[PDB]
């Protein structure tokens, strides 16, 4: 009774820079050739969604934020052959079009038809699919997961497992592939290896996840947040260091606690200053370190390029560096199997209509992942 | 019937920066403990020695510089035990005392006994085995390879074979199997790809050298000097641009000609620019760009980390990965089994005595490497 028509429901649009959420009534228009709708269930609140609030994250506004994410197909366009009505699917803020030279690439992810270096705010034809108050709204990474309908391009949703918990493996969208990729995927930490994971919110946590999975026999929290610390000991760090209470230097504290440097490192932060200190806290002839962390728009970090010649490595990824749409059900597979839990990260459950509640719960320090429930 | 005493030679030493070499007679004490005293037949003018000349390279002054190198041992000290007197060797500016945590891993090669990283221009035990006008000398990366004699530790020389041809494999001891090693070792080139080298070099050409060794599809050869480009092309470079000859930056015409990006970049120059324009210009989700070049002394780097979220890998090593004491045995080996050539390299073979000379013409851009007799 909706297909082919626009349907009228609730979105939390983003109508300017550091103001909250205004939730209110969208008309979201029907899919077109190759392009899925689909009925939104659960939703997480990410920091990079906060980026887009803060103006860390540069993206064309009015926009309807969100991309960590599950929901129901309520109907696809023309051509679609990967989804159906009714199916379980999780957007993909990372698309995979199974064309481009990253995706026949053996081990890149970074889609060439994604919507992250020149940002547009549209589908993949260059149009928008949301109208409010008369005017066109822009989509996010060409998923927008804050409405109750979104319209995504085929290459941006992946079909889950039908008997799938949406509530929890929204999760497999964003924080949780992103940093257990990290680890097992990008970094490819070995087993014994000494690790130091800088920022414990969702994605360190599943950092961390993945540096135990893959047989780390020391794991290093560091955090500025104390209250973060309990949780990240749960999932796997050994170990959890604040800067704030040290008089050096924290690279020089975790130089001297892993007798020379560590393994692997992950900035999970997004900031200029902890990427530098990351990378000079892992071993100088053989560390490997990860920025996972997203810094704020179009500034330049400084660093002297010694720390690269005597040997180290030094790489970032987005999305765990996961082809989206090959990956994204093989790890929901894998949580249903009990492969990893999701638990840990979930704090607070909210209703959609208490996003901006959510958004504080983040800024405040106070929670890991809130998932909102349409 | 030098062994035990004293032995007066001539050595080209450095008395103070930016001042030609001076040729003059020096005391070259007989080794200690784990030192071995050598006889030069061979040395060659690489441009880390002229860094030290021009100040780019900080290390202690009045020096007797010089690094790459083959010789045969005069005398041993106690403890010695893996050359003997008569043996041919090459000295080695990265050690391999094989305790070290470096030593012990299976990937790590900048020993923890090196002189580079906090430069005290002695032997291992702080002291010199040098003097001139009756002044100490201060050693240079633990060789000092530009006097007649030199006295080594035992864990910076490597024993080669007794057939070794001195005067062209002096080049393992550094330029060769540097940028050898960054292509097959450390960027671990592909057969297929496509390569960029930045400077061509003696260090560059080799790491052309190990781009085609590897099965490179496209190595693009970057010099501003185009004298360089035909001996590039000889080696295995498939075409050569030179940047004064662009209106756009030099990253942006690699990416066009490469469709997109490079597999794998090199830095061959040492030049802070080069270094971020290098790691521009490699694919921005699978690229990976080495760090060869040294740049000068105590400079940062400014560069935007959203090169590396996007999924780069960058990368720096000293001597092309080789754990030196192992590695230049087998290389010298591998030379002598035809699997790669060194004439290439060898543009002028001037007597020692010619050592300013050598050095006018690597400045001059005339040169590739300049082997000194002895
Ligand atoms: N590369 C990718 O594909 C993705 C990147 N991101 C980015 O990952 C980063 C982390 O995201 P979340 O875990 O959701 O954020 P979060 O805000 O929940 O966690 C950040 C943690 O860093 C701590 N922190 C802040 N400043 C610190 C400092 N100077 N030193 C030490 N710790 C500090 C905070 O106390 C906090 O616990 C963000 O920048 C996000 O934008 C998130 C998902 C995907
Ligand atoms: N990482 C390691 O273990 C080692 C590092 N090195 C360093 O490698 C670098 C190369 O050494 P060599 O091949 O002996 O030096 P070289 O002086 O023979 O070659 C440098 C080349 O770069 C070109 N060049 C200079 N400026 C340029 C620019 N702005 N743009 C493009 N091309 C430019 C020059 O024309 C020249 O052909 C040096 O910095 C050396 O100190 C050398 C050996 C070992
Ligand atoms: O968190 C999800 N996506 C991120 C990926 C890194 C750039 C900012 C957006
Ligand atoms: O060229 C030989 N050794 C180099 C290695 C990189 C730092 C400067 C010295
Ligand atoms: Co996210
Ligand atoms: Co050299
Ligand atoms: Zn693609
Ligand atoms: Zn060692």
């Amino acid at each position: 009774s909706t297909a082919g028509k626009v349907i009228k429901c609730k979105a939390a649009v983003l109508w300017e820079e550091k103001k909250p959420f205004s939730i209110e009534e969208v008309e979201v228009a029907p899919p077109k050739a190759h392009e899925v709708r689909i009925k939104m269930v659960a939703t997480g609140i990410c920091r990079s969604d906060d980026h887009v609030v803060s103006g860390t994250l540069v993206t064309p506004l009015p926009v309807i934020a969100g991309h960590e994410a599950a929901g129901i197909v309520e109907s696809i366009g023309e051509g679609v052959t990967t989804v159906r009505p009714g199916d379980k699917v999780i957007p993909l803020f990372t698309p995979q079009c199974g064309k481009c030279r990253v995706c026949k690439h053996p081990e890149g992810n970074f889609c060439l038809k994604n919507d992250l270096s020149m940002p547009r705010g549209t589908m993949q034809d260059g149009t928008s699919r949301f109208t409010c108050r008369g005017k066109p709204i822009h989509h996010f990474l060409g998923t927008s997961t804050f409405s109750q309908y979104t319209v995504v391009d085929e290459i941006s949703v992946a079909k889950i497992d039908a008997a799938s918990p949406l509530e929890k493996v929204c999760l497999i969208g964003c924080g949780f592939s992103t940093g257990y990729g990290s680890a097992v995927k990008v970094a490819k930490v070995t087993q014994g290896s000494t690790c130091a994971v800088f920022g414990l919110g969702g994605v360190g946590l599943s950092v961390i996840m993945g540096c135990k999975a893959a047989g780390a026999a020391r794991i290093i929290g560091v955090d500025i947040n104390k209250d973060k610390f309990a949780k990240a000991k749960e999932v796997g760090a050994t170990e959890c260091v604040n800067p704030q209470d040290y008089k050096k230097p924290i690279q020089e504290v975790l130089t001297e606690m892993s007798n020379g440097g560590v393994d692997f490192s992950f900035e999970v932060i997004g900031r200029l200053d902890t990427m530098v200190t990351a990378l000079s806290c892992c071993q100088e002839a053989y560390g490997v370190s990860v920025i996972v962390g997203v810094p704020p728009d179009s500034q330049n970090l400084s660093m002297n390029p010694m720390l690269l010649l005597s040997g180290r490595t030094w790489k970032g990824a987005i999305f765990g560096g996961f082809k989206s749409k090959d990956s994204v059900p093989k790890l929901v597979a894998d949580f249903m199997a009990k492969k990893f839990a999701l638990d840990p990260l979930i704090t607070h459950v909210l209703p959609f209509e208490k996003i901006n509640e959510g958004f504080d719960l983040l800024r405040s320090g106070e929670s890991i992942r809130t998932i909102l429930t349409f």
